[PDB]
């Protein structure tokens, strides 16, 4: 089993922060990060990758922790692929 890791839309997290997260935690360049951000905003969410269970778990925890440390509500989730 592999797991999707997803970012979900919200009304407060700034664009530049979503881009930052996509680069830091998912290794996307600016253009692709920005595309994924567009999907977050207009599809309501974007799948950012597929990973092993333990890697997905760790990524979800770390992205959410990073977001809250900067007082943003950005929500990262996992689900079975």
């Amino acid at each position: 089993s592999m797991y999707k890791v997803i970012l979900v839309n919200d009304d407060y997290t700034p664009m530049e922060f979503v881009i930052d997260v996509l680069q830091k935690f998912f290794s996307y360049d600016v253009e692709r990060a920005t595309q994924l951000m567009l999907a977050v905003h207009y599809q309501g969410k974007a799948i950012c990758g597929v990973f092993t269970a333990e890697v997905a778990e760790t990524k979800v925890a770390m992205v959410n922790k990073y977001a809250r440390e900067n007082e943003h509500p950005l929500l990262c989730t996992l689900e079975k692929a």
